[PDB]
């Protein structure tokens, strides 16, 4: 499998090896604000983040993962539509080559800089291989980036990509505090669809939130000047690493907010 982002094995050539790319419950969406409708009998969102154990960051070729110890109940996501406890496994981002594109999700067909995906397993699967099998398995946490001013609890990873500029590289990356990633609001829109990349497997529930981080121009040109290829290989920019939105078909956006 050598999917990825360009002309040649970009979005829309995935179906051939991935045939539920063209599935009933596909992510990313465009979020039409105008339809998505209040659910008052959503629960409140419990993000709960205190004892995150970060461990290592990766560029894996498609993006960099910022991995977590989830071999226990540290950083966890409960509550808005989800029954039972999400554990974080990782996150990662999806970006544009320039500030007008970048994120998977849209907002009244708005593009925004970037997305980040906070990723979580369902503990009633025991791991994660067993999770992504089931329609309730993931919960990923999507947020968007604007640019403008600088985010602080970005420039960590900022400053490390260096250190992986191509892809299989992996630095140490403790004591990360994923906390500094949130906005100050945990308004949300949610609905169920898959994962944004190959295996593209429809097992997640989708937790968008309403408000984006800032982040400045120099964070998001750094993320720019990561690489797609390998040490010693032509140089291709990791830019434009995220799929457009896909069919809604027969499924309802949720907002937890009036
Ligand atoms: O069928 C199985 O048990 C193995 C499944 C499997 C096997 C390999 C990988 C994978 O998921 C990769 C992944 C993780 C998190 C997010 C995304 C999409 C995104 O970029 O947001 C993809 C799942
Ligand atoms: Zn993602």
């Amino acid at each position: 499998h050598h999917w990825g982002y360009g002309k040649h094995n970009g979005p829309e050539h995935w179906h051939k090896d991935f045939p539920i790319a063209k599935g009933e419950r596909q992510s990313p969406v465009d979020i039409d604000t105008h339809t998505a409708k209040y659910d008052p009998s959503l629960k409140p969102l419990s993000v709960s983040y205190d004892q995150a154990t970060s461990l290592r960051i990766l560029n894996n070729g498609h993006a960099f993962n910022v991995e977590f110890d989830d071999s226990q109940d540290k950083a966890v996501l409960k509550g808005g539509p989800l029954d039972g406890t999400y554990r974080l496994i990782q996150f990662h981002f999806h970006w544009g080559s320039l500030d007008g594109q970048g994120s998977e999700h849209t907002v009244d067909k708005k593009k925004y800089a970037a997305e980040l995906h906070l990723v979580h397993w369902n503990t009633k699967y025991g791991d994660f291989g067993k999770a992504v099998q089931q329609p309730d398995g993931l919960a990923v946490l999507g947020i968007f980036l604007k640019v403008g001013s600088a985010k602080p609890g970005l420039q960590k990873v900022v400053d490390v990509l260096d250190s992986i500029k191509t892809k299989g590289k992996s630095a140490d990356f403790t004591n990360f505090d994923p906390r500094g990633l949130l906005p100050e609001s945990l308004d949300y829109w949610t609905y169920p669809g898959s994962l944004t990349t190959p295996p593209l497997l429809e097992c997640v529930t989708w937790i968008v939130l309403k408000e984006p981080i800032s982040v400045s121009s120099e964070q998001v040109l750094k993320f720019r000047k990561l690489n797609f290829n390998g040490e010693g290989e032509p140089e291709e920019l990791m830019v434009d690493n995220w799929r457009p939105a896909q069919p809604l078909k027969n499924r309802q956006i949720k907002a937890s907010f009036k």
